[PDB]
Order: structure tokens, then C-alpha cells, then sequence
């Protein structure tokens, strides 16, 4: 650091002035290091760069990270600063190594005054960070509602993406912003705009359990069937998140009920997995098949009785379900009880009628899988009622699950 550095950082104008007069130059090393005009617009001192600038310091000067004194300018929020550098010739376009304009910095901080001040000056808004974003997507994510409006008031794309595929639409829904949303969708921000995996602004406040902006999202037209690479709808993901309230807004909003993903999966299966009654009420009381099944041949009680929740094993009962519903492999709702031992199951699926001497295309029986594992409270209750091994002999049985 030079006396000019420390000078200019400290708004010394009386020295800046001798030093500069005395012979000093503004931008000393022919590298790229902040120089004193950074160090000037930082703090804001003001004079100091109204005279660096009168010298001959360059504006456009890159520091380490390639920012330039603009881009400082902008951090804090001081207009003036702003209003000098670009009076003077900073560029505004000139990005970080990591795609930062002096704009996107002005928008995170949510410096209308600043924003508005470099907007007059051509600071082009189509500029992107390497994260995929625009000074939009900032606003979005950062809430900053009023930059949101001035920004799209003057030709901001309404939902311009990286290769990601994230919309301002996208990151505002994600950050919950309902502010920003109402306010993308008149400019054109689409709610079909499909992520990197094909998720839809939909699927995030849907999984969020996010009524108010899934409203929105509906009414300006977006889909509740809408497919992620995975065949997985905004449906889907609030009824495996229990979700309630939204899975009735989107079943009454031509969601359909019975479409399953990739592999085969309905909501009511998902729901059977993390097991949420109340969902699984919303469901079937709006008439989904319960029994659908997978591609594999899982129904929501093979699920359901596979993982914990034994409450949601009544419910899908009570409600009919087929009890001694056979996998494409022979695997019964019992078979899947046994192998995860989960005893008072393997009471209510036997109290309520399924059959403990099924042999599966494996060679296993209920009774056989609950010993293999050891599973011994299992072993005891399916002991009594199976029959006898007309035969005698590691392979397992899981249901279709979704992925990353
Ligand atoms: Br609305
Ligand atoms: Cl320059
Ligand atoms: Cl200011
Ligand atoms: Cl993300
Ligand atoms: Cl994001
Ligand atoms: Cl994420
Ligand atoms: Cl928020
Ligand atoms: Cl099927
Ligand atoms: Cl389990
Ligand atoms: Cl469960």
C-alpha cells in the first residue's frame, strides 16, 4: 500500500492533493490490484475521486477479483459515488470473475436510488453470473421488492435462465416471495418454465406447502400435471410432503390423481411411504384408485406396510384395500411387514384377512423372511398360522422409490 492508498481510504483530501501534485500517480502498478480509486469509492470519499478522477486514475481498473471501483461504489450504496464514477466513464457491463456487474451487487442490497442510477446509464440487465442469474433473479432471491418492479419496468426479461434453467419465477417462489411472483406473472413470467430436472415454479410451493403462491401460479394457467425428468407432478410432491390443504387446491384444479411417475408411483403410494392420514383421506375421498399400482406391482398397502405407519395400514383398509394384493415377484403386504419386522402389522394384515402361506417367486413365505432376519416377535405371531414347508431351499423385496 502506497501513501496514496492509505490517503484515499481515509478521505485525506488534503494530502491526496500534495501527493498527486508533489508527482503521485493514481494507478501506480501495471498489475491488478485496487487501486487508490477503489479504496476512494469504498469509503465513499467522494472528493477524493472527484480528483483522482481529475488526474488520471483509471475507472475501469480491475482489482484481484476483477471488480472495479464501480463495482465498490455499488456494494454500499452511495448514488453519488455511482452518479461520479459513470458521470466519468466506469463501465458498468465489466463483470467479477464470477459474472458480478455492479447492478446485480446494487440489486442484492436492494439500493434502488444506485440501481436506478446505473440503469439511466446503459447497465445492461441481460448481464448473467455463472450461477446462471440476472439482476432479476436477484431481487428474487434477496426479496428486494422495488428493484423487482424499477428492474422489470424497463425491459427485464421476465424470466431469462442459466443452464440450470431457473426462472426470477423459479428463485422467487423457492425464497418464498410472494410480493415478487404477483409481480412477475402480469410481465410474463411463465409458470410452465421448466428447471434443469423439469420442475415447474409449481412443484417448489407446491412441495413448500406454499397455498398463497400456488394459487397465484394456478390461476395465471400453470399446470398441476406438469412432469419433472422423474414423471413427478407438483401433486406428488405435496402429498409426499403431508401437504393437506394444497393436495385438495390442486386435486380441485384438474390435478390428476392417478398419474404416476417413471416408475409407477401414484400420490397415494408416496403418501403411504412417509404415511399422512389426512392426505391419504383427500385422496381416496376424492376417488384415486387405491390399489394403483406400481410397475413392479406395489400398491399403496404393499408401501404403507413396508415402512412405518401402521395408522395409515387401517385407513387403507378400512378403505378396502386389497389385502393379499401379489407383487409381479409373489411379494404380499405381509411379506414386506415380516421383512421389516414390524410386528403389529403383521397382527392387523393377518386380522384382517391375508394369507400367511404364500410362497413368493423367490421361495419365501412370510414366516420364512421374519426368521432369516431374526425378527423373532414377528417370527412368533406368524409361527401359529403358517403352514408347513411342503419344500425347502438371499434375495429382498423393496418398493419403487423416487430419486435425487
Ligand atoms: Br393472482
Ligand atoms: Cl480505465
Ligand atoms: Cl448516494
Ligand atoms: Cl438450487
Ligand atoms: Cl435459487
Ligand atoms: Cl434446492
Ligand atoms: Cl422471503
Ligand atoms: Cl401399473
Ligand atoms: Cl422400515
Ligand atoms: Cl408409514
Amino acid at each position: 500500500l502506497t501513501p496514496l492508498h492509505v490517503a484515499s481510504f481515509m478521505g485525506h483530501l488534503p494530502i491526496v492533493k500534495n501527493l498527486l501534485q508533489r508527482g503521485a500517480s493514481p494507478n501506480v502498478s501495471n498489475v491488478k490490484v485496487e487501486t487508490p480509486l477503489h479504496m476512494a469509492a469504498r469509503a465513499g470519499h467522494t472528493e477524493v475521486a472527484k480528483y483522482l478522477l481529475q488526474n488520471k486514475a483509471k475507472v475501469n481498473a480491475k482489482a484481484k477479483d476483477d471488480q472495479t471501483p464501480l463495482h465498490c461504489a455499488a456494494r454500499i450504496g452511495h448514488t453519488n459515488m455511482v452518479k461520479l464514477l459513470l458521470e466519468n466513464n466506469a463501465n458498468p457491463n465489466l463483470a467479477t470473475t464470477a459474472g458480478h456487474t455492479p447492478l446485480h451487487i446494487a440489486a442484492r442490497e436492494g439500493h434502488v436510488e444506485t440501481v436506478l442510477a446505473l440503469l439511466e446509464k446503459e447497465a445492461s440487465q441481460a448481464c448473467m453470473t455463472k450461477k446462471g442469474f440476472t439482476p432479476l433473479h436477484v431481487a428474487a432471491k434477496y426479496g428486494k421488492v422495488r428493484v423487482a418492479e424499477l428492474l422489470l419496468e424497463r425491459d427485464a426479461h421476465p424470466n431469462a435462465a442459466g443452464k440450470n434453467g431457473l426462472t426470477p419465477l423459479h428463485v422467487a417462489v423457492h425464497h418464498n416471495n410472494l410480493d415478487i411472483v404477483k409481480l412477475l406473472l402480469p410481465r410474463g413470467g411463465s409458470p410452465h418454465s421448466p428447471a434443469w430436472n423439469g420442475y415447474t415454479p409449481l412443484h417448489i410451493a407446491a412441495k413448500q406447502n406454499q397455498v398463497e403462491v400456488a394459487r397465484s401460479l394456478l390461476q395465471y394457467g400453470g399446470s398441476a400435471n406438469a412432469e419433472s425428468v422423474q414423471g413427478v407432478t407438483p401433486l406428488h410432491l405435496a402429498a409426499q410432503e403431508g401437504h393437506a390443504e394444497m393436495v385438495a387446491l390442486l386435486l380441485s384444479k384438474q390435478a390428476n390423481g392417478n398419474l404416476g411417475n417413471k416408475s409407477g408411483l401414484t400420490p397415494l403410494h408416496l403418501v403411504a411411504q412417509e404415511g399422512h392420514v389426512p392426505v391419504a383421506d383427500v385422496l381416496i375421498k376424492h376417488g384415486v384408485m387405491v390399489d394403483a399400482t406400481t410397475r413392479m406391482g406395489y400398491t399403496p398397502l404393499h408401501v404403507a406396510s413396508h415402512y412405518g405407519n401402521i395408522k395409515l395400514v387401517k385407513f387403507l383398509l378400512q378403505h378396502q384395500a386389497d389385502v393379499n394384493a401379489k407383487t409381479k415377484l409373489g411379494y404380499s403386504p405381509l411379506h414386506q411387514a415380516a421383512q421389516q419386522g414390524h410386528t403389529d402389522i403383521v397382527t392387523l394384515l393377518l386380522k384382517n384377512g391375508a394369507s400367511p402361506n404364500e410362497v413368493s417367486s423367490d421361495g419365501t413365505t412370510p414366516l420364512a423372511i421374519a426368521k432369516r432376519l431374526g425378527y423373532i416377535s414377528v417370527t412368533d405371531v406368524l409361527k401359529v398360522v403358517t403352514d408347513e414347508t411342503s419344500f425347502v431351499l438371499h434375495r429382498m423385496s423393496f418398493p419403487e422409490t423416487v430419486d435425487e
